[PDB]
C-alpha cells in the first residue's frame, strides 16, 4: 500500500496472508473455511495466515492454516485478468473470535464515489522497492466508469473497477495483490493490478466482487 497508514493490530479480522514461505498475497475471509483472493496469486503449496499484523514476528493470534484446494475461477485469462478471482478452502476450519473474523458478500454493486478500505503487506513505495512488517490501510473511493475506461482504454471489462486517486501518492501495489476492497462492511473489490503503483491517471484495477456472488455462493456449496 502506497501513501497509507498503519491499520492497527487486528483491526482488518478478515484480512489474510498467503505465505509459501514468504507473503506473496492477500485474501478475505468470507466463512470459517473459505478465502477468497486472486488468480493470479494461485500456486500450489499455500499455507493460509489468518490474525496477522507483523508477519515476521510470533504475537500470538496468529492461525496458520494449510490449503486443501484453490479454486481459480474456470474463465480466468492471464493476460487480461478478466475473472481474477479465486477461492481457498482450508483444510480445517478457522477459530473465529474478535481478531478472526469473515466478511460479508455484497448484495448489490457499489457505486462511483463509495468510500472503501484496501489493505495488505505490498510495496509502500512508488518508485522502488520496500516491503512493511505490519499491516497497511488505505481509504480509497470507487471512480466512475468513465474515468477507468479513460485512463485505461480497451482493458477495463465489466468485471473490473477502478479505486484511487488520479493526482497519485495514493494506491494498492505488488504484494496487496488478492486482498480485499471493503466497502460499507461488505466486500466489493480484489486487488487485481495497475499501471505501476500511485502513478498519476493510472488508478488500481479490482476484481468486481458483486458479479460473482452467484458463483461463490454455488461453487462453495458444492465443494
Ligand atoms: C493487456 C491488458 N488488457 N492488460 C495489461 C496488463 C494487465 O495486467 C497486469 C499484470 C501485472 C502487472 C505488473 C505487476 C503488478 C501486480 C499487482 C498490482 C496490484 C495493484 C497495482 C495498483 N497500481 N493498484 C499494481 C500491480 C502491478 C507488472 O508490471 O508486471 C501489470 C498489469 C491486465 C490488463
Ligand atoms: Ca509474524
Amino acid at each position: 500500500i502506497v501513501g497509507g497508514y498503519t491499520c492497527g493490530a487486528n483491526t482488518v479480522p478478515y484480512q489474510v496472508s498467503l505465505n509459501s514461505g514468504y507473503h506473496f498475497c492477500g485474501g478475505s475471509l468470507i466463512n470459517s473455511q473459505w478465502v477468497v483472493s486472486a488468480a493470479h496469486c494461485y500456486k500450489s503449496g499455500i499455507q493460509v495466515r489468518l490474525g496477522e499484523d507483523n508477519i515476521n514476528v510470533v504475537e500470538g493470534n496468529e492461525q496458520f492454516i494449510s490449503a486443501s484446494k484453490s479454486i481459480v475461477h474456470p474463465s480466468y485469462n492471464s493476460n487480461t485478468l478478466n475473472n481474477d478471482i479465486m477461492l481457498i478452502k482450508l483444510k480445517s476450519a478457522a477459530s473465529l473470535n474478535s481478531r478472526v473474523a469473515s466478511i460479508s458478500l455484497p448484495t448489490s454493486c457499489a457505486s462511483a464515489g463509495t468510500q472503501c478500505l484496501i489493505s495488505g503487506w505490498g510495496n509502500t513505495k512508488s518508485s522502488g522497492t520496500s516491503y512493511p512488517d505490519v499491516l497497511k490501510c488505505l481509504k480509497a473511493p470507487i471512480l466512475s466508469d468513465s474515468s477507468c475506461k479513460s485512463a485505461y482504454p480497451g482493458q477495463i471489462t465489466s468485471n473490473m473497477f477502478c479505486a484511487g486517486y488520479l493526482e497519485g501518492g495514493k494506491d494498492s501495489c505488488q504484494g496487496d495483490s488478492g486482498g480485499p476492497v471493503v466497502c460499507s462492511g461488505k466486500l466489493q473489490g480484489i486487488v487485481s493490478w495497475g499501471s505501476g503503483c500511485a502513478q498519476k491517471n493510472k488508478p488500481g484495477v479490482y476484481t468486481k466482487v458483486c458479479n460473482y456472488v452467484s458463483w461463490i455462493k454455488q461453487t462453495i456449496a458444492s465443494n
